[PDB]
RNA sequence: ACGUCUAUUGGACCCGAAACCGAUCGAUCUAGCGACGUGCAGGUCUGACUUUAAUCAGGACCGAACCCGUGUCUGUUGCAAGAGACUGGGAU
């Protein structure tokens, strides 16, 4: 079944046999370098902690490492109508960001970084708010949004930021409305009690075709900061003794605002 | 008490381990990572863009610079405490 927007490699040799990639015409304006004073270049860190040993494995090496200023609250552009320019793909996620520039009255216009959900055509203009409307890419309280509709970037403590559902092609879903609580379907189908202060921008987050993306080859996932595992049977037992445990701590303090666990 | 000979504690007739415990120095060899910079002759095939046009992709192919060391032979206090010759493998 092809999908509108994948480029389908031509199995012309081994390594581009199998291989699946995302068509920058679906997401047409991708193009350019990420903004000049949004981004810094920051060195990759190959896994190594302060310290300087390996904490985490299988990690270095790719593409010098860009990061990008993503608000996550939207709390200073409330009530602020942000036009969105253009749509970017930045690697560091899977799911692509939105350029939203901002024309306030008494300050000249600036741009700011925001999760693209799945309305967003580079000339929609975004609201948050109150009194902000229920069409997708809003930002609106737990208690301005409906039962049912799928909502996205939802912070746990108010004042923080969205922490919940932001990954590619994911979102939560609100299933009751206790008066403090509102009981929240959270993406693994796992119910978690969510303050109503909380924030939830509402539609589905994009790149959907993030799950039949396929690299066809090893080097194209090396590119990406990815170094190659190593089977733990396949050593001496020093190494690994090779040649069903519950791991979450127990007595925590989230243990109040859970309903069903992950099924 | 002195002298001699044994005995005990001491390293205790002498030489000889593999060891164990601490805390110095070493990534100028080598393994990984990180920052900056540099290099990849000549051709061949396939796909795409633009064409009055001095553009891109493939862990593509043959093949020098470069990296590695498959087989045989030489060498075995050797040229070399691991080298040479010819075949080889990779070489956007
Ligand atoms: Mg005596
Ligand atoms: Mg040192
Ligand atoms: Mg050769
Ligand atoms: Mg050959």
């Amino acid at each position: 079944a092809p999908l509108p927007g994948l480029i389908y490699w031509k199995p012309s040799t081994p390594g581009t046999r199998h291989k699946i990639s995302i068509d920058y015409a679906g997401l047409g304006v991708y193009t350019g370098p990420p903004h000049p004073e949004l981004s810094a270049h920051v060195a990759k860190t190959g896994g190594r902690n302060n310290t300087g040993r390996i904490t985490t494995r299988h990690r270095g090496g790719g593409a010098p490492k860009v990061v990008r200023d993503v608000d996550f609250d939207r709390q200073r552009v409330d009530g602020l109508p942000g036009v969105v320019q253009r749509l970017e793909a930045d690697p560091g996620r899977s799911g692509w960001l939105a350029l939203v520039k901002y024309s306030p009255e008494g300050q000249l216009p600036f741009y700011r970084y925001h999760l693209a959900p799945a309305d967003v055509k580079a000339g929609d203009v975004l609201m948050s708010g109150h009194g902000a409307a229920i069409k997708p890419g809003n930002v609106l309280t737990l208690r301005d949004v409906p039962i049912g509709v799928p909502i996205h970037n939802i912070e746990l403590v108010p004042g923080r930021g969205g922490q919940l559902a932001r990954a590619a092609s994911t979102s939560a879903v609100v299933t009751s409305k206790q008066d403090t609580h509102a009981v929240v379907r959270l993406p693994s189908s796992e119910t978690r009690l969510i303050d109503l202060s909380c924030r939830a921008t509402v539609g589905q987050v994009s790149n959907h075709l993030q799950r039949s993306i396929n690299h066809g080859k090893a080097g194209s996932r090396r590119n990406l900061g990815w170094r190659p595992s190593v089977r733990g049977i396949a050593m001496n037992p020093i190494d690994h003794p090779h040649g069903g445990k519950r791991t979450r701590r127990r007595d925590a303090s989230s243990n109040k605002f859970i309903i069903t666990r992950a099924g």
